[PDB]
């Protein structure tokens, strides 16, 4: 209704700032800022008062005042007159960017000597890892909720590469762990030409995974192409997306680069067709506002030998 909330510029590395108000029309003795973390809910709000009238009702803000937590904080300001009358001012928000681990799995199966050992995580160990997420308040997301990474507690993306049939084991584990509190979701990056192939997810598997609300079915190209070395970008990137959309009935907005192989040319081609692209560069993503950063997203590799302790250290 009146006034404008501003704050000293922050970056993704910032932990604090100072809030100010300008353009106030009423005469005030005090401004009260009601602040809460979106992720924790308005019911958890506190109110912080400034009587620094000569300094635009300056209010120091530090994430230390909110248990060291980050993400989006909502701000509602009211003014107080000398006689105590309250005056509605305005609302805004400030976001301290949260890190987002993007986990990379391949096979979820008991290894029996067939295939590349490191790329197998047993269903038992996968369950233990997912149970860790469940027990520690992580919010599992898919790229349809990219806009929510700062609006939830402990955002994390569980992803699988290739569309192996054994990923139905991961699906079943997630169905088991799902309950009134834990709402798991995950991304499957499907080698699109392998739908219904021996060893891969079938059309019926994909429909079950998608219809359950658990899986977001995204692209791993048409043939798992070494993108810097191919020229058929429409076939590998565009037509794979289109074919997969016809199968799932849901938008395809994300891809994973086969082998983690990517260069500026590949990013530019990918940008034509996908909003999101993940690499195999190790680490957690954070929003830096860097050019095409969402098409160069780091991932955390899970190994055959990864323990729950190692898993926890790599995401926390
Ligand atoms: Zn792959």
């Amino acid at each position: 209704e009146q006034g404008k909330i501003s704050y000293n510029p922050i970056t993704h590395e910032s932990t604090n700032t100072t809030i100010h108000m300008t353009d106030i029309k009423d005469t005030l003795t005090e401004v009260q800022y009601k602040i809460w973390r979106t992720a924790d809910g308005k019911e958890t709000a506190k109110s912080l008062s400034s009587k620094e009238k000569e300094k635009q009702f300056s209010l120091p803000f530090d994430t230390k005042e909110f248990e060291g937590k980050r993400g989006e904080f909502q701000i509602e300001a009211i003014g107080i007159k000398e006689d105590g009358k309250t005056i509605p001012l305005t609302k805004s928000a400030i976001t301290f960017e949260q890190k987002v681990p993007v986990l990379m799995y391949h096979a979820i199966d008991d290894y029996h000597g067939q295939g590349i050992k490191d790329l197998f995580v047993s269903p038992a160990n996968f369950e233990a890892q997912m149970k860790y997420l469940k027990d520690n308040g992580y919010t599992l997301l898919t790229f349809e909720r990219w806009g929510d990474i700062n609006k939830v507690n402990k955002p994390i993306f569980v992803t699988f590469d290739d569309g192996m049939k054994n990923n139905m084991n991961a699906f079943h584990v997630l169905q088991k762990l799902k309950d009134d509190t834990f709402k798991p979701v995950a991304t499957e990056y499907m080698i699109v030409n392998n739908v219904d192939a021996e060893g891969s997810l079938s059309t019926s598997d994909i429909k079950e995974m998608v219809d359950s609300g658990i899986f977001s079915m995204q692209s791993h190209t048409a043939t798992h192409a070494d993108l810097p070395k191919i020229t058929n970008y429409e076939e590998e990137l565009k037509e794979s997306k289109e074919k997969l959309e016809k199968i799932t009935g849901k938008p395809v907005i994300a891809v994973a680069y086969p082998f983690g192989h990517v260069d500026d040319k590949v990013v530019a081609e990918t940008k034509k067709y996908y909003q999101f692209a993940t690499t195999t560069k190790p680490g957690k993503f954070i929003t830096k506002g860097e050019p095409d950063e969402l098409l160069k997203m780091k991932r955390v590799r899970i190994h055959h030998t990864t323990t729950v302790e190692q898993f926890a250290s790599s995401i926390k």
